[PDB]
């Protein structure tokens, strides 16, 4: 392989992980690879909460290439807060290495229970510079600037549960990962990997909707107005009193998403947004679709989309490449 590949492992068909190294001695970490954020978050040995004790921790004291930064990072949420500081050190992705400014995480006081139960260590962003904290050039951008890769692009071939493993490839596109035509959609903004597509479900239509391609989202996000109209008489029921949608797995009235442009047509069948829940009932499935409303009519194409479609992320050409992922390698 003339390109840099990192193997992707599936986690119960809801999320996937990838491993990368931090430090001179190449300390290994399990990462969530996220195109919806743009920073590298690594837990520190200076993190002493219960959850952190069970994680792989970055010890800057055991790395020759560690360069002190110290710039405080405190990201606040309700639920909770993520505290830390910036650090610079050698980041190894596959067989490539470069000095990189990342965030050393000291405190995760909100997410302590879920983090513990989680099987990942940190988060590796794959968005754009303007999406990052502290104006940090994306790893792939930085790598090409350093003449370490052919092209400023990375590609996602996601793993399928119980079927096959996946790969993150940096620097080049490999034909083995996809079938059918490979079509490009130019970004409408250099922030998220967001493109402009027309969405169609049955006769329900929405045109020139902002579509964000995001590997950090387990579901498919749809405008609430769009969701209610598409689930009209399809033998699909809302849970009381929550926004959960349940249906029979064999529901023949289940529609297919259709995202079209001037260059390509992208469809997502029921087999891609249905999650089996045989616990509650025989032949019962849940719709992995969330009704979410942004100021602009926006779809979020999370894992269920990328699970079907091999994707290309081009910084140089400011575009997203989309093609039918091969079902077997
Ligand atoms: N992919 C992703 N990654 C995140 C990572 C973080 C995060 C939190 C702590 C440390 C590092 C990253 C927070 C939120 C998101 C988060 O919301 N997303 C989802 C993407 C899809 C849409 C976009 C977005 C845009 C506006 C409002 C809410 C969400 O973010």
């Amino acid at each position: 392989s003339s390109n840099d590949n990192i193997e992707l492992v599936d986690f119960q068909n809801i999320m996937f992980y990838g491993d990368a190294e931090v430090g001179d001695n190449q300390q290994p970490f399990t990462f969530i690879l996220d195109t919806g954020s743009a920073n590298l978050w690594v837990p520190s040995v200076k993190c002493t909460t219960a959850g952190c004790l069970t994680k792989h921790l970055y010890d800057s004291s055991k790395s020759r290439t560690y360069e002190k930064d110290g710039t405080k990072v405190e990201m606040n949420y309700v639920s909770g807060t993520v505290s830390g500081f910036f650090s610079k050190d050698l980041v190894t992705v596959g067989n490539l290495s470069l000095p990189y400014k990342f965030i050393e995480v000291i405190d995760t006081n909100g997410f302590e229970p879920t983090y513990t139960a989680s099987t990942f260590d940190g988060i590796l962003g794959l968005g754009w510079k303007d999406l990052s904290i502290g104006s940090v050039d994306p790893i792939v951008v930085e790598l090409k600037n350093q003449n370490k890769i052919e092209n400023a692009l990375f590609t996602f071939y996601l793993p399928v549960h119980d079927k096959h493993t996946g790969f993150l490839t940096i620097g080049g596109i490999e034909e083995r990962f996809y079938e059918g035509p490979l079509t490009y959609e130019k970004l409408n903004h250099d922030l998220y990997w967001q493109i402009t597509l027309d969405a169609h479900v049955g006769n329900i239509s929405l045109e020139k909707a902002n579509c964000i391609v995001d590997s950090g989202t387990s579901a498919i996000t749809v405008p609430t107005d769009f969701l209610n109209k598409m689930l009209q008489n399809l033998d699909v029921i809302k849970v009381p009193f929550l926004p959960f949608y349940v249906t029979l797995c064999n529901n023949s009235k289940l529609p297919t998403f259709e995202f079209t442009s001037e260059n390509g047509k992208y469809t997502l069948e029921p087999e891609y947004y249905l999650q089996h829940i045989e616990d509650v009932g025989p032949g019962l499935c849940m719709l992995n679709i969330i009704g979410l409303d942004f100021p602009v009519p926006t779809f979020i194409l999370g894992d269920p989309f990328m699970r079907k479609y091999f994707t290309v992320f081009d910084y140089d050409n400011h575009s997203v490449g989309i093609a039918l992922a091969k079902k077997n390698l």
